[PDB]
């Protein structure tokens, strides 16, 4: 149900393969430029009474073109049925000076879908 | 600098293997049964103007003796300098139905120390 | 546009009004938690926005203690109003409940809502 | 324990009145120029076994001085006693296009203690 092919509604789209271990291993890409390393954890064994299944990945925003000096981790549960969903928050920080320290982290929310 | 043994304020530990592109795998404790494994990811090119270096990792909090049907994802940055700390933001979702998503995640902070 | 009556994705109601000094004052009615009846609710708002389209930064509080009950907690919405043909309101929201110092790890919820002044 | 004078170790500082209904007001100085409303709310009957008090405030970032387009919201808990001190989580949002609104929030905690 996890392993795939997701969409967000901003043109955002990740590979993951999800491993037998927990391990959640995919590609972000937000063009090989705009391809990154993902890497994560999830719930391999859970409930069947209709819960979701909790998860999280992080990106570190450098590849082999680009460096961001950031991070995103995306913190959520996989919906499966109907249409299956990823339904997540997420942290985005970033590095800063002591000073500006406190205007490190941004946080959203983001959904995605299997079309 | 990252790669090392990390502590926080409520006792728990975490065993870190920084990778030169990026990587961290780990260990996250609070005994074997209270052991999980992590995994994220780092900025493995910071800046020079005296920044942190931002990261994140993932913690899936099932074992082979436990499964809370949760998981936490740590946003922050890594801080070289007098003092070695991580400072962090996270999130801890849980599995949930549909109709109590809205209660599913928890926001907090926590920072480390190699102390 | 901000004053009016509001609703959210999952039917709680909220009723504001945005007065001249930034004020924003009204009650919410939520459809889940411990909660029944309306509560008092305060908040701010930028009364003089820019005029770039950007939207209009907002926040407000309810503790949810009335006659009825008492859920020992308070959520505030931080968000921007964005006005227009469907006019709406997006927030992240922080819960927080009273708790002791050894649970105060897991005292607050976050998540996020949207408002329109139409009921879905 | 609530009415007074607050301060973070940002320096910042904030005077309140707690008034019988559950009500905060009062303002939020970084000079005049500084000075800004807040408003707020907090359990004006909290449990007795020993767990705070919750509370939540706003203060939008305009006065007749300067607008920052902008808005911080507080949520968080007041804990009595000799080092009597309120613990929040924060959120700022800043008004922002469509297209940009993805950062908008900033998330974040601030300590307040009477000295």
């Amino acid at each position: 149900g996890i392993t795939g092919t997701w969409y967000n509604q901003l043109g955002s789209t990740f590979i993951v393969t999800a491993g037998a271990d927990g391990a959640l291993t995919g590609t972000y890409e937000s063009n090989a430029e705009s391809r990154y390393v993902l890497t994560g954890r999830y719930d391999s064994a859970p409930a069947t009474d209709g819960s979701g299944t909790a998860l999280g990945w992080t990106v570190a925003w450098k590849n082999n073109y680009r460096n961001a000096h950031s991070a995103t981790t995306w913190s959520g549960q996989y919906v499966g049925g109907a249409e299956a969903r990823i339904n997540t928050q997420w942290l985005l920080t970033s590095g800063t000076t002591e000073a500006n320290a406190w205007k490190s982290t941004l946080v959203g929310h983001d959904t995605f879908t299997k079309v």
